[PDB]
């Protein structure tokens, strides 16, 4: 059994640091909107949209049970960024250093509410 506040206390540090990555989060910082980039196909490809702003609310309201569902939503966001832009873009590889950024904090958190 985990307490909202709890996880909260938790896992909103290991959020916060994806966040000060700058430029590197600003692309995950919002849902992705592909109406204004020109990307008509982008929910075609991607069933499952997330991005930071969603997992920060869900983090603040109590929306999760136990840590490894945010675990699941954070991969989920950097999937949905491999899958859809190319392995040469910056979209991609931003994604690939906040995913590294990710890996390095997240264990000791995990670990500790374990
Ligand atoms: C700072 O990094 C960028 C800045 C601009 C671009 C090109 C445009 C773009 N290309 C974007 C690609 C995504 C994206 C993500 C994330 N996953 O699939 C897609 C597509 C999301 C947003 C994207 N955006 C929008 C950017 C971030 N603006 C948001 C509004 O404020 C100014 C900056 C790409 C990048 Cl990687």
């Amino acid at each position: 059994i985990f307490k909202p506040e709890e996880l909260r206390q938790a896992l909103m540090p290991t959020l916060e640091a994806l966040y000060r990555q700058d430029p590197e989060s600003l692309p995950f910082r919002q849902p992705v909107d592909p109406q204004l980039l020109g990307i008509p196909d982008y929910f075609d490809i991607v069933k499952s949209p997330m991005d930071l702003s969603t997992i920060k609310r869900k983090l603040d309201t109590g929306q999760y049970q136990e840590p490894w569902q945010y675990v699941d939503d954070i991969w989920l966001m950097f999937n949905n960024a491999w899958l859809y832009n190319r392995k040469t873009s910056r979209v991609y590889k931003y994604c690939s250093k906040l995913s590294e950024v990710f890996e390095q904090e997240i264990d000791p958190v995990m670990q500790s509410l374990g």
